[PDB]
């Protein structure tokens, strides 16, 4: 039983739903932990496929900034390391996920919830979805392996505008630039998507798991290495002059 | 060894060389150019020949309405005295050797896709230098439907070429693409209307052949050399995995 | 600067090719001046750095008014390219018009690239009996896809800005009349962003790739030095 997610599994599909609609599905410390437990569970269950999606109008507003409790006794420094270790571990869960992993993007997405899409196997989006990684505005560096994946996926010219200059994309833009697999009209979104997924689940289980493994195994060591770099850099930025300023 | 004069004769292929262009055509139109065991061998000999001849450029293309229906499933003779196990190793070794011929081909290599393409015939496009398609061409790699894993180096090339989000739908979930879709996703260089296809393409290729031969060969060599070791590794991994799949519960089932 | 105009304003260093009479062709001096200009912009107080051409042209590429000669040019080219590999701040191309040769290939190392609709991109190395450079042998296949990079690098096709944008070289295209306006507005905004964040973001993206790119550059230059001494290259130059 989870406090920030709703996890179901049926028809060979495990469905992980973000469930803090009141906060636009902001990811707080607890949800970081719960999403890992959930993914650990889905990796071992009898699902063919695993899906992430958001409850309500938002996919996710990304990392919850109420995580500025700042209360740890060891002040910013302890907090920054702890967050960095947590972030590393969290991203690693996506790098290692052995079964097909699919994002059903119901609405706007932000931050870590967008950068992790670079590690998904497919990504289906409503037309009222948008994609935004404004790390620079907050005096921060990129994460979720996006420093590596996004230039390869989008081309460097297009990735820059999004990661460095913090541009916001529409779903059509994100689909054209290779983040998003396909876009559907919002009124028919859920229907068209789940139909498609129900079909995919009827395909030969081990062929799907093994196909992905052949695609992903050789790249995981690189991605882990990117993740580690990204998180050390970020731990610095969190201690920074500019980051502190920028958050306001 | 394998020098030939104007044209080399084969049972499943037509191989000509003219205007500094060697042209390898699949010739089992009756079977939608399905690639049987013999054609695997013949395509290798043909490539070995084109690598050594005086062509500037090399082309693959199909005879008739199809580019290729991919691997011929009449290759379910199953007759080898050693059963499925011997058959599965033998096919793995062959596939490895075959794919490697594409990895190592030293001159510009171009696919002229006259019509539908399937399976190994599509995955190898990730190793071509250019790929020109008729609008009635389609591209399909349904390995999962057959309980199989990816090959042709597509496990590595297709995510880099198409982006993971787009490669997945084609390799894992077996979607079929139109030539417009394949062009947009980077597999295909360009699409032409079917009625003017042959004309526009061969004009373009006759021009390219007039370019400085060694510049072309060396340009490609600079682009390709550093990546061959990796591709050969991918190919080996893919074929070991596939050998397992061919022995599988699911694959056997899925084929029927 | 004899061949360039270098200004720095609003946290933006702007390096303009200035040989409009020669379609901004890049001669032996400009190679050196561009290096000094970058070394400067890397150290100054600009947030961003921009290249652009004066007049109608971005650059006609290496000025053909240019054994000892072939090694010297190889060493220079290697050193020049490296300056683009190593540039630590955001680096942006404002392509006012036609671009050619080295001036295009380097775009693979830029962070963003904005183009007027009367810009075109052309790398006809094969026509001149030459091999690729600017790290394009590595970057262009990855950016465009092998099937699209080949037609441009090996077969020397010329692209429109729309085509280049679709294939990933170019960030965006603007109508020529509004080009300068729209771009500089956009750049002025970017400059207002947190300076260190921007620098460090790029550093995280680029650092791990630099060693590779430098190796590519070296390999490209040794090959090219051979081509410069070639049967075919001499001929082709006519
Ligand atoms: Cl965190
Ligand atoms: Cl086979
Ligand atoms: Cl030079």
């Amino acid at each position: 039983g989870f406090e920030t997610l709703v996890v179901t599994s049926e028809d060979g599909i495990t469905k992980i739903m973000f469930n803090r609609p009141k906060k636009k599905n902001a990811i707080n410390t607890e949800m970081y932990h719960e999403i890992m437990r959930a993914l650990k569970a889905a990796s071992k269950d009898d699902s063919i496929i695993t899906v992430l999606t958001g409850n309500g109008d938002y996919y996710s507003s990304g990392n919850d900034l109420t995580n500025f409790t700042d209360i740890p006794p060891g002040g910013v420094e302890e907090k920054a390391k702890n967050n960095a270790v947590l972030l590393r571990e969290f991203v690693g869960c996506f790098i290692d996920f052995p079964k097909p992993l699919i994002a059903v993007v119901n609405g706007p997405a932000v931050g870590i919830s967008v950068t992790l899409l670079g590690l998904f196997d497919a990504v289906y989006a409503s037309d009222r979805a948008t994609f935004h990684t404004p790390f620079s505005h907050l005096g921060q560096s990129p994460e979720g392996c996006s420093s590596y994946t996004f230039p390869k996926i989008m081309s460097p010219a297009k990735a820059t505008e999004m990661l460095i200059f913090g541009k916001k994309l529409t779903a059509g833009e994100a689909c054209a630039q290779g983040l998003v697999t396909e876009v559907f009209p919002d009124s028919t979104f859920q229907k068209e998507v789940w139909t498609r997924l129900k079909a995919f689940a009827k395909l030969p289980p081990n062929a799907l798991r093994i196909s992905k493994e052949v695609i992903r195994k050789r790249e995981r060591e690189k991605l882990h290495a990117v993740n580690a770099e990204e998180c050390n850099v970020l731990q610095g930025r969190w201690l920074s002059d500019e980051c502190t300023n920028a958050v306001v």
